[PDB]
């Protein structure tokens, strides 16, 4: 017996379809489970609409992190009001039977489900452009000085379609987010979307979300993760395959530089060599983004020959924006305001 019979043995509320809360919410179904707790679909009888309710684990560490999430969401909707910056809206939060509950607007499926529905052929570059433009606008809103919110977990699963037919999207799940002045975790971002500065144990800021976005946008058009590392060493090596060795002025400040790279006696950094006799990674910078996108060969799978918005010129603009987003240097990596001025969006 936990929490008078309402919790399982892992601090999760035992969800029962049809249960009514506070004469208002009718719990309909489980829609997701995570380390923070659970997310259920529920009908809000008072407002006559569906909602998604995040039920935080009945346990202090998860309660405290979600209390930060609530504060960040409340800060955001104090600066948004009209919900025009593609951020999920917190409708309400409350305690119910020793669980912090976060009520969000109901949304459609996430960008990974969309990819799986294309059987990982990817979506068109035109739809990728629309998603990119809305995400850069969302990041510009996060970069508002009073906010300065780092999401820290941008990935296709955390971007939801508003309606299954429309192209409008929203960023969800600020459960790991922090303001720039209040960073507290070091092992952050899901691995495929993790920035070099996080991999390198360096201090991080809002530029790490732009790195995730660049990775996300390529995957949305190709159907496959750009950097699908199985662990931290593999992830950096897949990054290096495409982008080359990071600038020396970065690695010379990098607490974990020697987890991946070696300094040669003459100051120039190289990769740590793979173990005798196993196939090497492709040499640094030789897995060209140019060929991943299929810039000159009809895009991914050669499927886009003659398609509008997929000319070589369009692919070259997209490639350029991606490389600006995948800059190793978080000071020079393109910023939301300037990504919005990029010719990819013209
Ligand atoms: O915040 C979230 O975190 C999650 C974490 C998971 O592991 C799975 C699903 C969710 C999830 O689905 C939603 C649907 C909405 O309409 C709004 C918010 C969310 C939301």
């Amino acid at each position: 017996v936990y929490n008078d019979g309402y919790d399982d043995d892992n601090y999760d509320y035992i969800v029962k379809n049809g249960e009514k809360w506070m004469d208002r919410y009718e719990i309909d179904s489980l829609i997701g489970k995570g380390s923070f707790g659970q997310v259920v679909k529920a009908y809000d009888r008072v407002e006559q609409e569906w909602v998604a309710i995040k039920i935080i684990k009945n346990k202090k560490a998860f309660l405290n992190q979600a209390q930060i999430e609530v504060r960040l969401l409340e800060l955001m909707n104090k600066h948004d009001t009209e919900m025009k910056y593609y951020i999920v809206h917190l409708k309400r939060h409350f305690m119910f039977r020793n669980h912090l509950c976060l009520v969000f607007e109901m949304l459609s499926y996430n960008l990974y489900d969309l990819l799986r529905n294309t059987n990982f052929r990817g979506v068109s570059l035109n739809l990728t452009r629309k998603f990119a433009q809305q995400m850069c606008t969302a990041l510009l809103f996060l970069a508002t000085p009073e906010l300065s919110i780092i999401h820290c977990d941008l990935k296709p699963e955390n971007i939801l379609l508003c309606n299954p037919k429309r192209s409008a999207i929203k960023i969800v799940d600020f459960g790991s987010s922090c303001q720039l002045g209040q960073r507290i975790y070091q092992y952050i971002q899901s691995r495929f979307y993790r920035s070099p500065e996080v991999l390198l144990g360096m201090p991080y800021d809002l530029a790490i979300d732009m790195w995730s976005l660049g990775c996300i946008l390529v995957e949305m058009h190709t159907g496959e993760p750009l950097f699908s590392g199985a662990n931290e060493v593999d992830q950096m090596n897949k990054i290096v395959e495409v982008l080359g060795i990071p600038p020396a002025h970065i690695l010379d400040q990098a607490p974990k530089a020697r987890k991946f790279f070696e300094k040669l006696p003459d100051g120039t950094w190289n990769l740590k060599k793979t173990k005798d006799g196993k196939r090497e990674y492709k040499p640094p910078g030789t897995r060209k983004l140019h060929n991943i996108l299929g810039v000159e060969t009809g895009g991914p799978g050669g499927r886009r020959a003659g398609e509008s918005g997929h000319t070589v010129a369009d692919y070259l603009k997209f490639k350029d924006l991606i490389l600006r987003m995948l800059d190793y240097d978080p000071k020079t990596r393109i910023q939301p305001y300037y990504a919005l001025q990029h010719s990819f969006f013209k």
